[PDB]
């Protein structure tokens, strides 16, 4: 099809695994990916777990 | 289905119990999460009721 | 039914009663809530009238 | 109905009279209010004619 | 009708005649608008044509 | 017509020609012009191959 | 046909080809385009695979 493995389905290839997320001011967040939306919203599992907003995101490294 | 735990589902099973939202200008804020929408504006309850801008939050960890 | 107290719905059952709004420059804004719309802009009452434009809202607390 | 006395609503019964407009940057417009849209952008008349782009908008106060 | 001389109507009345355009980095266009569209981009003539994107716009002057 | 010369159709009528595309953080890229969409994304093509995400441009002039 | 070479058309041409992304922060990435979507989201493969935001694009340069 067209473009190629799309960024969202890269996430849904990565559920239930670690991924880093890195953020525009900075901090880094590590953990397992459980969920993700249309916008970038990550839902990330460590010690517990952390909804972070999609606009926030510079990368995420699968 | 896709998407694992949505964002939003997992807000939506964290109503009523306890939950963390950290802004971009540094606060956080504390409290029962009694609401939320598309948007990820979030209503905190501490001792007074916070309506939050969805588009300051950085995380919310429930 | 899904979402809890929605924030605009908090925002209906906040009508004709005192809010204080917080912006992202960091003035706060205290009055009768008067009006509403989707995007969260507020129309609060004080000594006068003010419409604040909802995309430089932080939190609104009723 | 809803949404008490939309933001939305109170500029249109503004218009043809004077209002202060307050920018993001701190710069301040004071005129008669000519015309708006959706966006919030506005037309403001005093010795000049100004059209302000809604999204610089912080206030406006009729 | 509703909300007044609209402001992208007041940019229809505009066209071919000399505006002023203020920037959000400050700088200043002069020059004929021969166009715009719906999200206020602005095609000012001076002594050749300039294209501004709208998101960069906070006020114009005709 | 509505809206006189569009800005997205001076970019079609300056397609395979010269422009000069000024970014946000203040850079320039000059270069022919081989394509745009509807977010004016440009491609700048001079000794190489530049595609500009729109958001960051400020001005173009062909 | 409209709008020459589509940026995003330029971004389908580049599948399994090298790229270099630049970011908004100065970051720049290296690696084969393995990705994209209608946001100008993209996959860059590396060392790692990197999944980046679109909105903290400024330049893409096949
Ligand atoms: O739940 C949401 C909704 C929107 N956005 C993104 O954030 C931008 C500004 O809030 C929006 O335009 C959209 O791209 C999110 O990150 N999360
Ligand atoms: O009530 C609202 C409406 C919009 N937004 C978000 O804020 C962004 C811009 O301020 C929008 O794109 C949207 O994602 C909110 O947070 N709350
Ligand atoms: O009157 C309006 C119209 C839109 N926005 C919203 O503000 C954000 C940034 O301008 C976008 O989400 C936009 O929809 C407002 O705050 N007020
Ligand atoms: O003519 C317009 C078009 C859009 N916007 C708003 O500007 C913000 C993005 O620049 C969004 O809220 C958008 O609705 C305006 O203020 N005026
Ligand atoms: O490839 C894209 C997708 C979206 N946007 C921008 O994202 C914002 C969405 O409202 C607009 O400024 C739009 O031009 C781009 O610049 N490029
Ligand atoms: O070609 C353009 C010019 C401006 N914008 C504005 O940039 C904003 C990005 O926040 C959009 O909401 C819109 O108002 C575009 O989307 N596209
Ligand atoms: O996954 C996403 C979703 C949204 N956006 C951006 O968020 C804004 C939504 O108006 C636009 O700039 C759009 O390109 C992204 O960059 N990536
Ligand atoms: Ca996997
Ligand atoms: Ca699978
Ligand atoms: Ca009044
Ligand atoms: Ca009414
Ligand atoms: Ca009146
Ligand atoms: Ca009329
Ligand atoms: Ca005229
Ligand atoms: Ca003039
Ligand atoms: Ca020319
Ligand atoms: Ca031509
Ligand atoms: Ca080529």
């Amino acid at each position: 099809g067209a473009m190629s493995g799309r960024p969202l389905d890269v996430l849904e290839e990565s559920l239930e695994e670690t991924v880093t997320v890195r953020l525009k001011d900075g901090d880094e967040f590590t953990g397992v990916l459980t969920g993700y939306d249309q916008h970038m919203n990550v839902v990330i599992e460590g010690e517990d777990t952390t909804i972070i907003r999609g606009d926030n995101v510079v990368t995420i490294k699968p």
